[PDB]
């Protein structure tokens, strides 16, 4: 599990679960493609998200669907979606966690890099 | 103003109005005495809160009743109170914002000490 | 009605010198840049854009945080700090879209001024 | 174990090793009772700060050293101490974890609450 999430919603003071995220990695031409989507469980979590072998040194892309957590929650948010894009260097069993705190107007985006 | 806040609440995107704090300076003995209370107005401020006088270097403690905000927001706030803490330097014309960003379970405190970067 | 404040909570002041760049969704969902600057030494940008070039729409505002950090000597994590957004300027609404920013971790908010 | 810290460093992208902290109790008449200290082992924890037995419904004080995490690190703090206080409602099997985000003059204090 080289890259990893952690969703709390700063509102309920719970983890935020069912965000919907994807993960898209950028290509030679400077697009980007896709290459896993998920949803959090109950705990603001993904397991298995991608593989080691899906995560080579690159510039990652990771969006996760904020709007639709807050809408579903009741209250009307500020950001369409919340982007976290970063260069990686797993190579050596090196982790990454996505730390994402959530409020309607509001959030933090923070990394931890085992 | 050698002391200044500037509270949001990140819930609704706009300045927390109303939200009542008072400001001690730490004593000599160790102890608490409070120089000054107030309440922010609608941009989320409070002017004038303290002189340049009342200001000498020390440790100061800011505290804001966020609990009483969030309940009258209708909201259930985890922290008692939101407390901040620090050694204030006001030589050289140094004046300080205390930025907070309130969620009900978070707060965020930070500290702006120039007007501009260096 | 589009401004920014953006705060380096490393140093306690603004975050002066970040380029940013503003961006207006499109009807085919693409994106269209309607202005660029860079931040001032407290960390604004004045007459970023005006009212009739800030419609009702989905905006998106780059910050080139990276290049920040990199000229502060410091390595960051993002390569940069995008905030998407809907946007509803009708009558005197105002954004503003505060940014606070450490090496490995950034907070947005937004200020939205009533009418 | 009903009450948790989570500390990072915003500044590294690291948890935030070695940093003390007290656990302190409101007592009746509005003083505090030390219950606990501890210091953050490498991933940001303190593993048996207390037991469930030590912790009735009631108001907290965790206060923690960031200003010696942050001399430590060779960088000029803000803050001269960070304190979270709480009023506690541990009934129900609820567990608390404090989760603390690190910059030398910024921190954010959340609440994490669990059914564990
Ligand atoms: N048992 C875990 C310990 C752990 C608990 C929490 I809670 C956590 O989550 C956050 C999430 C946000 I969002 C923050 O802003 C902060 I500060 C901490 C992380 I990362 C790690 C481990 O295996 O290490
Ligand atoms: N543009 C204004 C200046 C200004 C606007 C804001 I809004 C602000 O406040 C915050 C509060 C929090 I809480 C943050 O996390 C951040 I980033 C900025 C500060 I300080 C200064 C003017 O000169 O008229």
């Amino acid at each position: 599990c080289p890259l990893m999430v952690k969703i709390l919603d700063a509102v309920k003071g719970t983890p935020a679960g069912s965000v919907a995220l994807k993960v898209s990695q950028k290509t030679a031409d400077g697009g980007w493609t896709q290459i896993a989507t998920g949803v959090t469980d109950a705990t603001g979590e993904i397991h298995n998200l991608i593989t080691e072998q899906q995560f080579p040194a690159g510039v990652y892309r990771v969006e996760f669907d904020t709007k639709a957590y807050w809408t579903n929650q009741g209250s009307t948010p500020f950001h369409e979606v919340a982007e976290v894009v970063f260069d990686a260097h797993p190579e050596g069993h090196r982790h990454y966690t996505l730390a994402l705190l959530l409020s309607p107007f509001s959030y933090t985006t923070t990394a931890v890099v085992s």
